[PDB]
């Protein structure tokens, strides 16, 4: 077969020229030459099947990434597993090898304000088919951002993805664990499962944040603290936003914090387009009623050189459902994940 830092990697013989990219809990990343096509692409190995979490999480994954196909969302070209649900133990998905994520990128690189600019459009440009789709990402950060060399970008990892449902978004105060916490919307620590639009919203205003200054704008040390950066940011909620927040533990909570005023756009990235200020802005509005949607943020000026609506395509078939899979033991997933990979043998 083929070993990859002490780990068995079957993907051979389409798949060789093995080369290590990274790791995550239960999934390993490699790089390959396709010897049918004559490119290198992207290996991952999955071995879900002992949990049923992992099992959900995969699922998912795949259902969603085999019906969507546009150009800003990475797509699955090939999927290796064991021709048996028996001797089925780990699957490989062959995805297109990109050249960098945008994490990385801010790590080291300034970015220009074109740059800013066609990658905002981009991550927009693949937000609208996702929510044509009436599906939400939830995991929206800027290492879920591919790049190859001419800085075409993709959205990925659709694994803790869900189909929108506005009508049973209200919780109780501090209960929610959604997204990346450096990402996550004011409503998910307050009143919010996250089953709603706006939460994307709200990644992709912090993301554009980040693209600015090279720097997470709210940098949460931990769960609790999140909100205490935000406030800092934006300042006290208006009496209008409290009187959104009909759970009184949440709203109590916000009418005992001391006033804060909001610190202003443009003292915080004094070098930035006044154009995207006014788009970040609307983006992380802290009311989600009031916040921006995906298709009036590619209608702002900001984005007036790419904006094109006949070129922004919207999905064919949008999710119905949610799968009812909270509760489907880790067997019957096995079948499904088992089922939906058939197509590739
Ligand atoms: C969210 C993508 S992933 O983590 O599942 N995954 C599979 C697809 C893919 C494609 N190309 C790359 N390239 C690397 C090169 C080194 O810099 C990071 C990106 N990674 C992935 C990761």
């Amino acid at each position: 077969p083929e070993m990859v830092r002490g780990q068995v990697f079957d993907v051979g013989p389409r798949y060789t020229n093995l080369s290590y990219i990274g790791e995550g809990a239960y999934g390993m990343v490699c790089s390959a030459y396709d010897n049918l096509n004559k490119v290198r692409v992207a290996i991952k190995k999955i071995s879900p099947f002992e949990h049923q979490t992992y099992c959900q999480r995969t699922l998912r994954e795949i259902k969603i990434l085999l019906r969507f196909r546009h150009e800003n969302i990475i797509g699955i070209n090939d999927i290796i597993r064991a021709p048996t649900i028996e001797q089925m133990k780990d699957v490989y998905i062959v995805q297109d090898l990109m050249e960098t994520d945008l994490y990385k990128l801010l790590k080291t690189q300034h970015l220009s304000n074109d740059h800013i600019c066609y990658f905002l459009y981009q991550i927009l440009r693949g937000l609208k088919y996702i929510h044509s789709a009436n599906v939400l990402h939830r995991d929206l950060k800027p290492s879920n951002l591919l790049l190859n060399t001419t800085c075409d970008l993709k959205i990925c990892d659709f694994g803790l993805a869900r189909v929108a449902d506005p009508d049973h978004d209200h919780t109780g105060f501090l209960t929610e664990y959604v997204a990346t916490r450096w990402y996550r919307a004011p409503e998910i620590m307050l009143n919010s499962k996250g089953y709603t639009k706006s939460i994307d919203i709200w990644s992709v205003g912090c993301i554009l944040a980040e693209m600015l200054s090279n720097r997470p704008i709210f940098p949460g040390k931990h769960y609790l603290d999140q909100l205490n950066h935000i406030l800092g940011i934006l300042g006290s909620p208006s009496q209008e936003d409290l009187n959104c927040i009909i759970n009184l533990k949440a709203r109590n909570y916000l009418l005992s914090l001391p006033h804060k005023n909001k610190v202003p756009w443009n003292r915080l990235f004094p070098n930035a387009d006044s154009k995207a200020l006014d788009l970040l802005d609307k983006m992380l509005t802290f009311n989600p009623h009031k916040r921006i949607e995906v298709e009036q943020a590619l209608a702002h000026p900001y984005l007036e050189q790419y904006y094109d609506p006949s070129d922004e395509p919207i999905a064919e078939a949008p999710f119905k459902f949610d799968m009812e899979l909270d509760d489907l033991p880790k067997e019957k997933l096995k079948e499904l994940i088992f089922e939906e990979t058939a197509r590739f043998q």
